[PDB]
């Protein structure tokens, strides 16, 4: 009677990939097919899950959830799409998304494959809230203020300068989309530096997001919208990618961002009862 | 109300369009007409003004109790003087704080001389914010008040940017950054530019090129006013006042309420802290004490 | 019933005036007197001190179990050691953070010689904010804590600017701007400002700006075990000397339950600061 599980492979067991594993197991319409790592990591000590070096080893795989680093992700995805497998990623470079969508689109439409890209937290569901604020109040300004919380790239940036080993760099929101940078031990915003004993003692993967728009609806001024969340960032991103995996099965070949897909397509459940429950 | 107050709107800009709605809604007043520069009369007639006397001098309106000046700050004290000199009361929302005392003296002479009332600086931040700020002072005489105007366009500063060279269109916002201090956000439609600091220099400033600054405009604004001080000798008295409002809707509504008050004062010039609050309200005295006190 | 704890107030200034009210209200404590510089005894008696033994030396107050020091920071360690040396316990809210470990060792040596307790640094930020900071740290060992000391008069900065040039009078404020950082607001009765983000304004009367209340915002996001994104906020909006003198009076109560030595506030069972029977405090509070 009921439907067969969606078979998911996770590509790149890193910070996002561990959380993705939890979200796959918990998805009641999804089963883990296996984890794909570089060959160098297969040699490492293992943390019952088929951990292999290529999707071919994992049997049937409808969707591969890409948890690899940004730079390598487009190339990886184009390869997996060319094999008929759908791909999900949370590609987080805003300005290259338009180009990557087109690049992923071409491969997917040929191999009857769906690719959903930039399906994470701010490249992701924050984009969906932004887009909805946009059409409810077309005149005005939106500010996305990332509450105190790490900036992976920024600390990884500072990790590449000569000095006392290890560093933590943070973007701190100072309002109206502007941020201050605080580094614990790249020049156009105010920076503060502190030396610490153990940078590892300061690390926490939660983050705050405050997004606001003040705008006019139709012709009426002073429409106020505020969206706020305090969350574990990698858990939310992996969960958003797993919901996108469900949605990728319900699309036509091609490549989509999350504002190009019906919100109901991300939800597990019977359409009518989702409507009855949510709308 | 028997013989309503005949109100003329002077200058049909942002504030004049909102002031027309305030006049309409007010039960004790009726619109006498709108006064515009001859240049604007030659432009086509807006739809909301169909059936409205729209003229270049207030004489053509005939019998005007109060003139609600919705004119640019610089031009308004001189416009107020002329109307006062005809025995016509004037409301304005003149917004240069540092010139209010002097402007008040200048309007006071003319108005007393001609049996007219002027109420000046009667908008939002000069205006009702003044009244609030002043009640806080006598409630807690020792301490400090901060007025933080929430993200929203200052037009005096936005038009400043439109004036500089290499500037097709610009939008410049004042943004509170606490303690009465403010940052400035400039959106320009065109290092890069000769942005430098034609003034602005004594303000932290951020510039940004956008496609269509018209797409960014909303006339709402936030105001957060805070005071910590001493009542008598007790410390740590805490006061907070906040509004999220349509700025021109408020300013013009305050001006129309001030028009009501003008009809009640002896001749002279007044700021809003020089009039009993009850003068601004429509209704019987005892009924308003009973509703409000 | 026990006899009341006899408390003496050392130094009758700002903190000293509030301490008097705290001692009076404290049901288990009794005012032995106030101790001032002899130069201050020649001045006229404050009305609140009518009927109070005001004196130049604690030896004239009879039995004195605890002395609450409301003396300026730099003078307070030497005054403490003198009183501990007689076997009287001492409370201070000494507030030079970088110096507490050192003062504590010094105060500890004398305390143990004369069967006396010193509780030092027992105020609001040196003091109960320290206790709160410390509970957060063990509750979530990985992460960062920001103490944001809301608008509120400084003391060292105020007196810093109060000197320098044509400063007839001045008031210096610390303002929080987030994540532990602060801006300085200077009201004065020229460009010189050197000695952080600072603003300077001239005013006719600096005394008209004075209010002795303060806000404090403590926030922490960190990890419990391996679980991320645990959120903690602590806030107070208070009369600073009223709270500081109350905390010292509470420490006077805790000092009577310690063994000899010097203690900061994160070194004393919270229950020792509270009036009442042990078991009853537990069932009502734990
Ligand atoms: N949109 C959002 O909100 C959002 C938020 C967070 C993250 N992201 C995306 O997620 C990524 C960061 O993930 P993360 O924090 O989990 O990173 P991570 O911990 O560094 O994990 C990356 C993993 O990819 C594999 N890998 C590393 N270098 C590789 C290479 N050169 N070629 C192929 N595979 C390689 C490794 O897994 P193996 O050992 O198994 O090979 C590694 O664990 C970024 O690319 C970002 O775009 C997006
Ligand atoms: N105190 C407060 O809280 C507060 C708040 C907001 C604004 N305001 C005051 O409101 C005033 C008007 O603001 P607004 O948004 O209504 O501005 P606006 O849209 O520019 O309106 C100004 C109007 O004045 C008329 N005008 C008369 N003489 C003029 C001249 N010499 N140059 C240009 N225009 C002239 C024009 O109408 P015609 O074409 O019909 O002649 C114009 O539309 C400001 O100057 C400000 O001081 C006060
Ligand atoms: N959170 C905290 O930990 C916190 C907060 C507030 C205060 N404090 C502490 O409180 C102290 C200041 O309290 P306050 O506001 O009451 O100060 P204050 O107003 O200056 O009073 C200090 C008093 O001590 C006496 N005194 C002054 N100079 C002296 C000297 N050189 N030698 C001996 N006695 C002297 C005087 O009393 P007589 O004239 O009667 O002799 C004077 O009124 C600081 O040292 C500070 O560390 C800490």
């Amino acid at each position: 009677r009921t439907e067969r599980p969606i078979r998911v492979a996770i590509i790149g067991y890193g910070n996002i990939g561990q959380y993705a594993l939890q979200a796959v197991e918990e998805a009641p319409d999804m089963e883990l097919a296996g984890v794909v790592r570089r060959q160098s990591s297969l040699e490492k000590p293992l943390p019952g899950v088929s951990v292999v070096s290529d999707v071919s080893a994992l049997g049937q795989v409808d969707v591969a959830v890409l948890c690899t680093p940004t730079r390598e992700t487009p190339a990886i995805a184009k390869e997996l799409l060319a094999r008929g497998i759908h791909t999900i990623d949370s590609f987080d470079i805003h300005q290259e998304i338009v180009q990557v969508r087109h690049e992923l689109d071409e491969v997917a439409r040929a191999h009857q494959a769906v690719a959903i890209l930039a399906a994470g937290t701010d490249p992701g569901t924050c984009s969906m809230i932004r887009s909805i604020l946009e059409f409810m109040a077309p005149y005005g300004i939106t500010y996305t203020n990332v509450g105190p919380g790490m900036s992976m790239g920024h600390s990884v940036a500072v990790k590449a300068i000569e000095g006392v080993k290890d560093a933590l760099a943070l973007t701190i929101p100072i309002g109206t989309g502007l941020h201050r940078r605080m580094v614990y031990v790249f020049v156009h915003d105010e920076t503060h530096v502190l030396q610490v004993d153990d940078v590892k003692q300061l690390i926490d993967r939660g983050i705050g997001v405050r997004m606001e728009r003040k705008g006019v609806s139709g012709q009426t001024q002073n429409q106020l919208f505020t969206y706020e969340m305090r969350i574990n960032n990698p858990a939310l991103t992996s969960q958003v990618m797993i919901a996108s995996a469900r949605a990728a099965m319900r699309q036509k070949p091609g490549a989509y961002t999350m504002i190009e897909i019906p919100i109901i397509d991300f939800l597990y459940g019977d359409r009518d009862e989702l409507i009855r429950r949510l709308v």
